[PDB]
RNA sequence: CGCGGGGUGGAGCAGCCUGGUAGCUCGUCGGGCUCAUAACCCGAAGGUCGUCGGUUCAAAUCCGGCCCCCGCAACCA
RNA sequence: AAAAUG
RNA sequence: GCCCGGAUAGCUCAGUCGGUAGAGCAGGGGAUUGAAAAUCCCCGUGUCCUUGGUUCGAUUCCGAGUCCGGGCACCA
RNA sequence: GUAGCGGGCGUGGAUCCCUGGAUGUCCGAAUGGGGGAACCCGGCCGGCGGGAACGCCGGUCACCGCGCUUGCGCGGGGGGAACCUGGGGAACUGAAACAUCUCAGUACCCAGAGGAGAGGAAAGAGAAAUCGACUCCCUGAGUAGCGGCGAGCGAAAGGGGACCAGCCUAAACCGUCCGGCUUGUCCGGGCGGGGUCGGGGGCCCUCGGCCGAAUCCCCAGCCUAGCCGAAGCUGUUGGGAAGCAGCGCCAGAGAGGGUGAAAGCCCCGUAGGCGAAAGGUGGGGGGAUAGGUGAGGGUACCCGAGUACCCCGUGGUUCGUGGAGCCAUGGGGGAAUCUGGGCGGACCACCGCCUAAGGCUAAGUACUCCGGGUGACCGAUAGCGCACCAGUACCGUGAGGGAAAGG
RNA sequence: UGCCUAUUGAAGCAUGAGCCGGCGACUCACGGUCGUGGGCGAGCUUAAGCCGUUGAGGCGGAGGCGUAGGGAAACCGAGUCCGAACAGGGCGCGUCCGCGGCCGUGGACCCGAAACCGGGCGAGCUAGCCCUGGCCAGGGUGAAGCUGGGGUGAGACCCAGUGGAGGCCCGAACCGGUGGGGGAUGCAAACCCCUCGGAUGAGCUGGGGCUAGGAGUGAAAAGCUAACCGAGCCCGGAGAUAGC
RNA sequence: CGCGAGGGCGGCUGGAGGUAAGGGAAGUGCGAAUGCCGGCAUGAGUAACGAUAAAGAGGGUGAGAAUCCCUCUCGCCGUAAGCCCAAGGGUUCCUACGCAAUGGUCGUCAGCGUAGGGUUAGGCGGGACCUAAGGUGAAGCCGAAAGGCGUAGCCGAAGGGCA
RNA sequence: GGCCAGAAGCGCAGGGUGGGAGGUAGGCAAAUCCGCCUCCCAACAAGCUCUGCGUGGUGGGGAAGCCCGCAACCCCCCGAAGCCAGGGAGCCAAGAAAAGCCUCUAAGCACAACCUGCGGGAACCCGUACCGCAAACCGACACAGGUGGGCGGGUGCAAGAGCACUCAGGCGCGCGGGAGAACCCUCGCCAAGGAACUCUGCAAGUUGGCCCCGUAACUUCGGGAGAAGGGGUGCUCCCUGGGGUGAUGAGCCCCGGGGAGCCGCAGUGAACAGGCUCUGGCGACUGUUUACCAAAAACACAGCUCUCUGCGAACUCGUAAGAGGAGGUAUAGGGAGCGACGCUUGCCCGGUGCCGGAAGGUCAAGGGGAGGGGUGCAAGCCCCGAACCGAAGCCCCGGUGAACGGCGGCCGUAACUAUAACGGUCCUAAGGUAGCGAAAUUCCUUGUCGGGUAAGUUCCGACCUGCACGAAAAGCGUAACGACCGGAGCGCUGUCUCGGCGAGGGACCCGGUGAAAUUGAACUGGCCGUGAAGAUGCGGCCUACCCGUGGCAGGACGAAAAGACCCCGUGGAGCUUUACUGCAGCCUGGUGUUGGCUCUUGGUCGCGCCUGCGUAGGAUAGGUGGGAGCCUGUGAACCCCCGCCUCCGGGUGGGGGGGAGGCGCCGGUGAAAUCCACCCUGGCGCGGCUGGGGGCCUAACCCUCGGAUGGGGGGACAGCGCUUGGCGGGCAGU
RNA sequence: GCAAGGGUAGAAGGGGGCCUGACUGCGAGGCCUGCAAGCCGAGCAGGGGCGAAAGCCGGGCCUAGUGAACCGGUGGUCCCGU
């Protein structure tokens, strides 16, 4: 949907099996259907001054090491990029 | 013409695919109660199971043949 | 506080 | 095909962390009753599924066998 | 583009052809604002007309992304016949029905790249005491395998070739500048130095020896106009000789076209050989910067994290759940730094291979808008839809469709 | 008793053809299998690429057939497999070109669908809605209200007059389309004449806007969505597939 | 001359290419696919000539006129079949010459052909004014990419406003 | 022919508007401007403003008339849909925005700036021909079609934009000329008869305007009403009543009334211009619909009912953001069915659906690990995996009909018979009530009676064995309405017996221009046969000079559409469902986002003490083991008040007096006691680790709050990611 | 044993005693036949039964009582096992 430090979202497939397991006789496939794995996305507000982030919350965590640099810059509205950028 | 359901004591219904035991209510018959009739009470009887045969040790019961009984379909031109 | 007809 | 509970009086169902076999109903004998019920009494009958084994002994405890009932999954 | 008037210019070297420059309305990414493209309306500075109203004229004013104290300086935007990479991604059909499967990661849509794009220096391959970036071709091989084990799909290693190339960083460690803080000899942000690995690097003591750009330059050479180029006369039939008849000749040139018909020697040419003030291009051969140059002995300081790894859901591979690894990765859990970590088809144990989680990297390869050359290629119902004033006329609201016609 | 086609059977009253002239259909690529014309033979043969040529051909053995077969395999071998077996029984000997026939994969002898799918173009027709404007001659009926009179204890209510209501009436414009005739290679790809319905309303109409293809809109017929809509048009997949 | 497909010979036409023996290659042979493209036939001198509002005559011009100009009669529209404005259309306007074709006939005519003219605004209508629906769109929100919403602002008229 | 324009100033009509004087929690405190309060005056005005109309200095224009070219302009009457305009009254559905324009203060400035006057100047861009209800636009055409707005004269008729004629202005429709047949179209008339026509009075006719009489059932009371059925209408002359403008008298128009008298076949003398009635069906009604075969009894409709929805509503669109719902809030929104109004709307929850049920049953991930397996020398690394704990769904329990739906059979019976109020029995979830009823429903069927008719498969009234009505897919009625469907009458008539005549436009002839489908080739006859069974084309026979023109339709299996019916194809589409398989969507557990603090109860391994009342028997012996040859004192023997087991018998610990005491076989019992153990059964009590359920809070997340580094509300839920299972024709492929 | 047919007492019928050949390895030669299936079968080997023996015995008087492959399940074993 976004993603910030991470990275966006894949596109998966399918699977309706109807069948034994191949541990007793076969098993059998009902169909594939194209699936959407959304992200796991996620919001942040955050101190550096009133930001927010909108972490892959698998990296909330990132958001505070990134606050954990006092970059030294007042205000700007946003202070993101360097934030978000000089990050890494 | 074709399907499918059904003929069981007097009437109305079981029992039949799971073969040997015919069950129920009503009424018929006898005895009580009552002045008497009903009602109520006690006790009995009564069926070639539609027919003509087949298979079987044994056929209401299973398989075919008609006889009436009941239902459902009989559409396109 | 009470179980039809002739 | 796996996982559960089962088999006890005619019938429907109980139960000790081994020591008797018991209820409810049907059924029969009696009282009471206008009638028919409901009440009230006394019973009646058991290989506790079949086998072993456990124990001094087993309804029961465990192995195994057959019938019965419940639950779940397959099906080329 | 010839046909015409009407006028003119050229050996005082025109026209023409190559190179560079100049001017280049308006619309179009369109960029002052607007807008029904090619039109309308404005800010600021300056200049024209008597010029204050009006009106011309020249500059200049979009937005977005990077780097300096507020202004700035570099960049972007759109287009391109295919070819290329990524993100998305069908059905018809096939299976003699059909749902897995197939068609197919194709058609198409979107973003992006460029003369190519991609890939690329091993956490590789796979059984070889082995190999040694990648890409392309030939094999390997319709093999191995995959598969309602149907239809059907289908590798890789190894071997031949083309090409040939290797490299920077992050972290230890040292210095420096800056802004925060619990004013602690501390925390992290930015530069510089170091350091790039199958085993190395940092830091301490012990011994010091050069190759070389993928970037900058220069010339060659090659494009972009051109010049030189051999050798035949007479007669004859004919409307017209290049034919025919008789004597010749050139040839590094007997390719071709053209001239009234069939010419080596008529014209343009052909073989062969010269040419650039100018602008492109250009290691093919050479110059110069950048950068890179050793061996032992000790700590046990560094070696890329929400990563590996395990689990759930999927994708790629020949692999369709299979005994199903490996490579990717949305979700959850979640390490270690060489007594580290991954791989060699579940899992162990041996044996061996390789160093993940940062990046760049020529060439050989693909395509044909464009220029040239050939054709047991077409010759005007063919060949491109167009040999001609065609993507036109005409048709359709539009997307779009789409002729005929040569002597 | 025509030609062709299709047929058990056609002059056939079965299909096709007006006539002529052009265009018009068994192909090519790669595998494979027979046959055949050749080279060479226990052997035969090169791919890609390098070198020359500029309508010279060389080189290139990686590789590929063939020389041994049996067996699922291990494995063995002129044998082998099954089996205890010295029974038995099943299997048990060429390449490279060219040309031809036919097969496999490619449309693959040639035309022809109805349809499916992707991406765009369309509401200048038609349906709905939104903004802003217009339009509806003349007649008719005569609601509520007011006002006056009457009525009653007060009221209700009743009366005249006034008044002018209404998906009200007749009927033009305007909108529509009932019945009939005509029209039927039309004046016209829906028209003309007569006759009909509505006509202050759920009205009609100009201009400016919005909604779209399994979607829109729909006082609902599967109606309308640019003259054929039970799923638009255009281009593409595409030479879809066609046991006809 | 060949069984035949064809092959030679000869005569007119034509006027610039052609191509032996013997061989090799194919876009290689048409009468039919309601085939496709073009040409020309049949029906056929047939149906039609587009509203039943209607014509007649005298002069003109002219190569030639029922069909053009003029005149006098007759008839038809007259909430039009008459005037004015929007839209759309783009020179069809006026003038001089003209008739091949275009007019369903004719044509001296024309809305046709060639040429030359013609459109004049502070007050009319638009813009250097205003907003509507709705568009667009700094911010801002959202989407795999395209892109979807959207504040302010701007655009948008037959409505407001102005001599 | 007797007008047009025209400033200021005059008049005449209007439209706008109270004037004061003080205060002030508002207009995002800036206004002396608004807005609100308070009190002197004033009031169906005046004044002040602003329009329209006349008037206006003055300019302009100005026919019919001959040769080929002359110069007024006044007076009444009618009179708007236009103007004054933002006028008035009434009503419910409650009726744009912004700028210009006034006014008020801000910043700033007052040497600016505005306001009124007067003179000089300045004043861009675009459109402007022409067609324009059509031959110039849209329809391939010089197409009988389509196209928005304004003006649109006069007379006549009740009125009018109607109808007839006609001004101005413009047309006579881009082939003509003759004939004078059939037939076709359009049009007129008709003896006698009058629906006999025919599916049907289809069509055509009759009637038609206005004034006056006069009009029934039925009714929701409005209406049925133009009900029906009649009579009048022209022209001349006489008298007379009110109106409007004048002026109160005259002309001028506007409505009437009463008498005479004239003419025709006829007076709305032509054109416009209803025929009517009785009775059924359906639908309440006006409306809407299949553009191009269906205008309806179909859709809609007010109205009734069921149902969802508490607001960040439900529901719809969208992946999302967001939007619609609605700047609404249950007297509101969404979905469904029925369909004004009247009288009503029965019985059945077995099966399906929906709603309700904190129990049970079953149940996926996940939790859990008894136990087993693969490996290694090992520790280990890996694997399978039982109990048990586990949602929604389903099973199960129950409600529910204006939820889907459903709503019986066979026998007998009365004192003539008939029939059956009464009875018997089988089945059911329950057995169709009211009202209708051979019906838009009835098969038999033209049912059977009545009515209507000379005659009636239709129609109307009746009766029921209702093949197969019936209550909200409503039932039965119903005044009014209908281009709706059926049956009758009257009137009128060519629809008809039965056809005839006449007019025009074609057809026909001449001159000019000149198509189309179709077409194997044609030299294309009849009858009998024959043949693929319907022959111009074979056979036999029979007829027949050659070629045209006007006409008719029997044939050429005539034309046109590769049959729409039927079947076939392992063709296609749309639709359905409890067909298969999916997907959207919705439900659901486990995780992530995700945090504090309590309460509580489970399951687990620990550990800590109890726990165990057969029959003999010192008596509430658990089990086998060790056992001699056993321990109290810090002191038992006995005692009380006490928490605790239990069946009571019989106990498990407390404490002080007290102070000696106390054992092991015993004798029996299947088995023997002191004490130590490890352990079976059950319970209790602290601890580990996991769970579930209840509350409280805030800080994430969400919603809001005069613009918040915040304040309220909600709150670890919701939402969202990943994953589980379920529902699932809403959609897709088959 | 059960449908019909053919066959049959010089037994295929009825009874009795011992048995388990309702074997393992094979299989000449044929029947039938598109394929692939189905059917008969002497004989050899091994190790057995019944009979003194000759001998008979690879199910049943005979013809129906059945289903390719693929995919799996249970066993077993000389095989394979990246």
């Amino acid at each position: 949907s976004g993603k910030r430090p991470i990275v966006a979202n894949s596109i998966q497939r399918r699977g309706k099996a109807k069948r034994e397991g191949g541990v007793g006789k076969k098993t059998t496939g009902i169909s594939k259907r194209r699936q959407y794995p959304n992200l796991q996305k996620v919001r942040v507000r955050v101190a550096g001054q009133e930001i927010t982030f909108r972490v892959a919350a698998s990296h909330i965590p990132k958001v505070y090491e990134l606050v954990e640099r006092a970059k030294g810059l007042k205000l700007e509205g946003l202070s993101p990029k360097e934030i978000k950028k000089e990050l890494l």
